[PDB]
């Protein structure tokens, strides 16, 4: 049974609610993005209308095989009528294809569902500038002040400079980057661009990247691993054993691996600057954990919410414990008293 925070009151709509069977009263199922916790339940046998971005729709058709007649792609930044209700999709600054959804209810209430997002000051000049929001369904993944991390631009600067130095010192080093979902593609694209290389990967991952409308993608990626000195591997293989095993397969072309594990936040963020990050090393293998986030930091979240001034907040993450729910409600009230709404 579908929880309350995935239903949109006054509508036949749900958000990210595919794992509950047929939801009673649902006439349109929205999907904010192609991450498995959110699409859980969708398959080629699904027979109700799915509303989403174009990129999400490419992935539903090619990777999950949902049939075309049930896929309803909408453009961004454009007023659309769905089943008698005006909606707008906005870029969520999460992974490729990820959206926020603005719903203009028939009674005059305006609802913003963030999906998963990384808040940014540029969102203060979208279609959100123009009108009031009564209810905010908020991605609260990092809603506590201990969650700090650098900008994505600082993190990419660190990765490009680390990879360029290592391969200029040793032209026989291979670079490997871990992945387990869409998102964070700038990590491996920026490193391969500084090295003058295409990125090599499996046929399954190439297929996924081919759905993402990345400009000039055919110039940037390949399934010919031998031609490439940046390889993608599943995240589970980014350890000393998996990397040894991979270097054997490369036929004596390389004598060193430098590897990257993009994570979200880790507790080593509470002590270390990005500049000061060091790897784990065994022999001719080094592994860097880099804090590349596609979710809001505490401070980015608080800025967004203090600007929007919603009348009510419904969290969508960390909702399963009383202590998490109480902690989040406290910070919502501080923010509201501090800014005066
Ligand atoms: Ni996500």
């Amino acid at each position: 049974t579908c929880p309350f925070y995935k239903k949109i009151p006054g509508t036949g709509f749900t958000v990210d609610a595919f794992q509950y069977g047929v939801v009673e009263g649902c006439t349109a199922y929205f999907l904010t993005h192609f991450h498995s916790d959110h699409y859980a339940g969708l398959s080629k046998h699904f027979t109700f209308p799915v509303y989403c971005s174009e990129i999400t729709g490419n992935l539903l058709k090619n990777k999950l095989h949902v049939q075309e007649q049930y896929i309803h792609p909408l453009p961004l930044d454009t007023e659309c009528i769905v089943n008698g209700v005006k909606v707008v999709l906005l870029d969520a600054n999460h992974c490729p294809g990820a959206v926020m959804i603005l719903f203009y209810l028939p009674n005059g209430t305006v609802i913003l569902h963030t999906g998963d997002f990384r808040a940014d000051p540029s969102m203060e000049r979208s279609l959100l500038a123009d009108q009031k929001v009564h209810m905010l369904y908020l991605d609260t993944t990092y809603c506590s002040p201990e969650y700090t991390f650098p900008s994505q631009q600082e993190v990419i600067r660190f990765a490009i400079n680390t990879a360029f130095e290592a391969v200029t010192l040793n032209p026989h080093a291979l670079v490997v980057c871990g992945t387990y979902s869409i998102g964070k593609e700038k990590v491996f694209l920026a490193i391969a661009d500084v090295l003058g290389s295409k990125v090599g990967m499996s046929q399954e991952k190439y297929k996924t990247l081919q759905c993402l409308n990345i400009p000039e993608i055919n110039s940037l990626i390949t399934t010919d691993m031998c031609s490439s000195l940046v390889h993608l591997l599943p995240m589970m293989q980014i350890n000393f054993k998996g990397l040894q095993s991979h270097l054997k397969k490369c036929g004596g072309k390389y004598n060193q691996i430098l590897a990257f594990r993009p994570t979200g936040w880790t507790h080593s963020n509470k002590f270390t600057r990005i500049a000061d990050v060091i790897p784990q090393t065994k022999g001719n293998i080094s592994i860097y954990g880099i804090p590349y986030s596609e979710h809001s930091s505490y401070l980015e979240m608080k800025r967004f919410v203090q600007w929007l001034k919603p009348q009510k907040i419904i969290p969508t993450v960390n909702v399963g414990t009383w202590k998490s729910r109480s902690t989040m409600e406290k910070y919502f009230r501080e923010w509201k008293l501090e800014a005066g709404y």
